[PDB]
């Protein structure tokens, strides 16, 4: 369905893309959002779908648009409009100079101190997942590890019981790729009613978990607030719960549909932080974007306040001007340019800690099932939306080729 060209859009600069159910998802997610690289694509079209909006399709704007944050605003991050509107979780709802406060405080939960800490907790969880899987010779990887094990992590870090998983990822998905049962500002009213009153049970009697510390915390040296906290403890649990749920399962996809890549990790461990990295971009899986402050010419674009623009981080690391032969995964590629973690003031603050989960879940898997498949008839199928997804990878292998550790 498609919304009414607005009179200032151009009518040549019309492309239909559907951010929600991309033409050629089919052929894979990635790829699906590749075809807005092809030839005679422009650097700034503009969709009809899901209400109408700008997209950015080449790394060049992506990036400049995420370093104007005064013509850009991330007030409004969400396609569709009435899910932007409603989205106000912090730090992201917020530009700088007021944002940065917030971000701060999210550091103290999840930066890289915090994870050192995990390191032990994280490895432990993963040897204990693959060693149980390692004898049955198959698994359905999404349902198996790939959201157990960094779910069981942030609800651990966050003192959430964990049988209350399924609940909390079904609004998250809400949010990201919506099935149709819930709008996003229903998900995120579901989101904060468990929340508000962890949040007050929290603020009157403090634990060490990092619901505790968010809503006990200062920004910039003045109390927060119980709203301001649950608006944080909100965007934590979607970073936790949708984040690298879904890139662990691209990453293994690929694993087990090449032999070689494998070989190549197995025969070099030292490889595999690198191996992180390229996959990082290649499996990318992130687009929100951002409304347009004021009228302005962007690019030989005039764009009109109040416009949305999508700026898929996605695309960066796909774009040839940025990396030749794009979707192509060379472990030995000497510039690894992407934008997976996004850019500008709102970098992902949960970079370090999603980069242990995705480099201990490589050498703790390559070391005990080093060799392992698709299930043979498997059309593996992905889902596309604010974070893009595996709908389900069936695994197999010989556990005779397989290594007790
Ligand atoms: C592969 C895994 C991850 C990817 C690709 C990813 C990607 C991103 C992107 C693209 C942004 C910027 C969004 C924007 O500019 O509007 C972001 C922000 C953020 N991420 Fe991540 N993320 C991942 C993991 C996580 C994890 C595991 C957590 C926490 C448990 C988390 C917490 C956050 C937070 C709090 C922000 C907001 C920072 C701010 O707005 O200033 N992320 N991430
Ligand atoms: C786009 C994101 C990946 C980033 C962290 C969670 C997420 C869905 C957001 O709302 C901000
Ligand atoms: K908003």
């Amino acid at each position: 369905n498609l919304a009414p060209l607005p009179p200032h859009v151009p009518e040549h600069l019309v492309f239909d893309f559907d951010m929600y159910n991309p033409s050629n998802l089919s052929a894979g997610v990635q790829e699906a959002w590749a075809v807005l690289q092809e030839s005679n694509v422009p650097d700034l079209v503009w969709t009809r779908c899901n209400g109408g909006h700008w997209i950015a399709t080449r790394g060049q704007l992506i990036r400049e648009a995420y370093e104007d944050y005064r013509h850009f605003s991330s007030e409004c991050p969400f396609i569709p409009r009435e899910a932007g509107e409603a989205y106000d979780f912090i730090p992201t709802s917020m530009d700088p100079p007021e944002q940065r406060q917030f971000r701060a405080l999210a550091n103290q939960v999840v930066g890289m101190p915090v994870v050192d800490k995990l390191e032990n907790r994280i490895q432990e969880l993963a040897c204990s997942l693959i060693e149980s899987l390692r004898p049955q010779g198959q698994c359905n990887f999404t349902e198996d590890y790939a959201e157990p094990f960094p779910i069981r992590i942030f609800m651990l870090l966050a003192g959430l019981p964990e049988e209350d998983i399924p609940h909390l990822k079904y609004l998250t998905d809400q949010m990201t790729r919506p099935d149709g049962s819930m709008t996003f500002a229903e998900a995120k009213e579901a989101l904060y009613d468990y929340l508000i009153p962890i949040i007050e049970q929290r603020r009157q009697k403090p634990g060490t978990d990092a619901i505790s510390i968010v809503a006990n915390g200062q920004v910039n040296g003045r109390p927060i607030t119980s709203d301001e906290a649950k608006r944080m403890c909100g965007l934590l649990l979607v970073g936790g719960l949708d984040t690298v749920v879904n890139f662990l399962s691209f990453s293994m996809e690929f694993l087990a549909k090449s032999p070689e890549h494998r070989q190549e990790l197995i025969e070099r461990p030292e490889r595999i932080p690198a191996a992180c990295e390229e996959l990082l971009r290649r499996f990318s899986l992130v687009a929100d974007g951002r409304i347009l402050t004021s009228d302005y010419e962007f690019h030989g674009v005039q764009l009109k306040k109040g416009d949305q623009i999508l700026l898929p981080q996605m695309l960066s690391g796909l774009d040839e001007r940025e990396n030749a032969c794009p979707m192509h995964v060379d472990f030995s590629r000497q510039k690894v340019s992407h934008t997976t973690f996004g850019h500008g003031s709102h970098l992902c603050l949960g970079q370090h800690l999603a980069r242990r989960e995705i480099i201990v879940t490589l050498k703790e898997w390559l070391t005990r099932i080093p060799d392992f498949s698709i299930a043979p008839g498997a059309q593996i199928q992905h889902k596309s939306g604010i974070v893009s997804g595996v709908q389900a990878l069936p695994l197999v292998w010989d556990p005779a080729t397989t290594k007790a550790v």
